[PDB]
């Protein structure tokens, strides 16, 4: 009856309900590290996460989103490529059901376990949807995750999703600190691009780390364990919710990094 990541309803066929699917600057894309251009003249990526006022979790049915306080600016995206300041509202991931996939950018057609993705928007146009609405709206910071050793900053968001097994439920979920999620270093590739799920809109300056953080094979195990499906519904595990790499076309990727 609508969109997801099965057979029948999944990224082959979001095209039908949302034809910008085919657009001109569509996400994820392919990141190949020996075409992306090192651009000497991008300002130092700033990531202002002290004062974030985590609020609730809530599985919709296709992820799960950690949703802040975004009523002021309290945790901030700037610089980088970034023209003024990019308020973050929430973080969700995109995860496999194996870990060799999971990943919605590629890195030298690479897929990674999963992908993290922190939210920001241009405050510039005053609320979220505004701003979903612009070709410079939204500012999203794409982290990806590998299998290894555990992320202790992690631990709080895996261990809560026993309470979200379905879809429609949420958690309380405050005082949780993004900063936890986040790599030693903050060198990057940045292109133009899209939301990555329905409506796909084309509202994206995508900024991907080139740095994975690591996680265990039991948090990534337990991101497995939850459901599209709603309660009471036969289940259906959350798993491979990523869309795989769309054409480039006419966009140049930029390295933060030589
Ligand atoms: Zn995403």
């Amino acid at each position: 009856h609508h969109w997801g990541y099965g057979k029948h309803n999944g990224p082959e066929h979001w095209h039908k309900d949302f034809p910008i699917a085919k657009g001109e600057r569509q996400s994820p894309v392919d990141i190949d590290t020996h075409t992306a251009k090192y651009d000497p003249s991008l300002k130092p990526l700033s990531v202002s996460y002290d004062q974030a006022t985590s609020l609730r979790i809530l599985n919709n049915g296709h992820a799960f989103n950690v949703e802040f306080d975004d009523s002021q600016d309290k945790a901030v995206l700037k610089g980088g490529p970034l023209d003024g300041t990019y308020r973050l509202i929430q973080f969700h991931f995109h995860w496999g059901s194996l870990d060799g996939q999971g990943s919605e950018h590629t890195v030298d057609k690479k897929k990674y376990a999963a992908e993290l993705h922190l939210v920001h928007w241009n405050t510039k146009y005053g609320d979220f949807g505004k701003a979903v609405q612009q070709p410079d709206g939204l500012a999203v910071l794409g982290i990806f995750l590998k299998v290894g050793s555990a992320k202790p900053g992690l631990q709080k968001v895996v261990d809560v999703l026993d309470s979200i097994k379905t879809k429609g439920k949420s958690a309380d979920f405050t005082n949780f600190d993004p900063r936890g999620l986040l790599p030693e270093s903050l060198d990057y590739w940045t292109y133009p691009g899209s939301l990555t799920t329905p409506p796909l809109l084309e509202c994206v300056t995508w900024i991907v780390l080139k740095e994975p953080i690591s996680v265990s094979s039991e948090q990534v195990l337990k991101f497995r364990k939850l459901n599209f499906n709603g309660e009471g519904e036969p289940e259906e595990l959350m798993v491979d919710n990523w869309r795989p790499a769309q054409p480039l076309k006419n966009r140049q990727i930029k390295a933060s990094f030589k």
